[PDB]
């Protein structure tokens, strides 16, 4: 596969967030090697928290929350996914299945030898890290849900995500920050806005970000759906400490959060949270309030 990389002056200067860059590399699938960027904070042994973003995003999401969970004596890892942030970018819509980003990720996960991690996941980064915990599940201490699902395409996903699909193909130019700005309630900065299309040059950089949509199993014959029943299964069988923290202005992922809560036994008798007046980019609007909801849940779950 041909893949590129984002020049690192792209990554100069971005505000709230003083992060060293740290890499892994992992194969391919196809006889070669790309690098993934990752951010590694607060105490050497503390407990993981892993912070996984979705689309079109990436661990600059988590700025806001980083600095709380590393306070509270957590260690804070947020890794970008294959085609984003920092992540080295292969060049081909095809390059990108469910099952590659869930390879991908699982790869890095292994090599920065993550152990009992509490897995803090939204959007892309949970329909990766919930089929992740179900494969898994001896990685995973804990699991925090917030504004995402595990769908195996038996399910309508709803006209608000179909809408947001349609427009992620249909948009001639694909403005990562925009859209970022376009699902939070909070109206975010130019520098914020620049921050998110930091990754994206050009759109000979984009194919992971316009694929993704497309890869939501929306329908039974998805390439997916063996592999998401059989992870759903395995998530209905994980009786581990499940926290339900979805926010409460997402017409996208809101109707998820009933059916994850009931589905996972480790929820039950769980205090589970709705963190009010945030949109489906939640870290961006509540991100603080969100990481003390994190750090509480640990606490109560030694
Ligand atoms: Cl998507």
């Amino acid at each position: 596969m041909d893949v590129l990389r984002t020049p690192d002056e792209r990554f100069t200067a971005l505000p709230d967030f003083p992060f060293a860059p740290r890499y892994v590399e992992v194969d391919s699938g196809d006889g070669g090697t790309l690098r993934m960027h990752y951010l590694d904070e607060g105490r050497s042994d503390g407990e993981v928290v892993l912070l996984l973003h979705g689309e079109p995003s990436w661990s600059y999401l988590y700025r806001w929350m980083i600095p709380v969970l590393v306070e509270a004596g957590l260690r804070a890892v947020a890794i970008d996914l294959v085609g984003f942030g920092r992540s080295d970018k292969p060049t081909s819509r095809d390059d990108y299945t469910y099952q590659a980003h869930v390879d991908w990720m699982w790869a890095a996960i292994e090599e920065i030898g993550l152990a009992d991690v509490t897995l803090v996941c939204q959007d892309w980064g949970g329909l990766i890290g919930l089929r992740l915990v179900g494969e898994h599940p001896d990685r995973f201490a804990r699991v925090v849900a917030a504004n995402t699902m595990l769908p195996t395409g038996d399910h309508h996903p709803g006209e608000a995500f179909l809408a947001w699909q349609k427009f992620s193909q249909e948009v001639p130019l694909f403005p990562a920050g925009q859209i970022v700005n376009g699902g939070s309630l909070s109206t975010l900065s130019a520098e914020t806005i620049a921050a998110y299309d930091a990754p994206f040059p050009d759109a000979s950089y984009q194919a992971g970000a316009r694929q993704f949509p497309m890869l939501v199993p929306i329908s039974p014959d998805d390439p997916a759906t063996p592999a998401n029943r059989k992870a759903w299964a395995a998530l209905g069988r994980f009786e581990k400490p499940f926290l339900s923290a979805f926010s409460d202005s997402d017409p996208i992922t809101g109707a998820a959060e009933p059916v994850l809560r009931g589905h996972v036994p480790g929820a039950r008798g769980q205090s589970h949270v709705t963190i009010a007046g945030a949109g489906h980019f939640l870290q961006e609007d509540k991100g603080r309030e969100l990481a003390e909801a994190v750090v509480t849940f640990v606490r109560a779950n030694p």
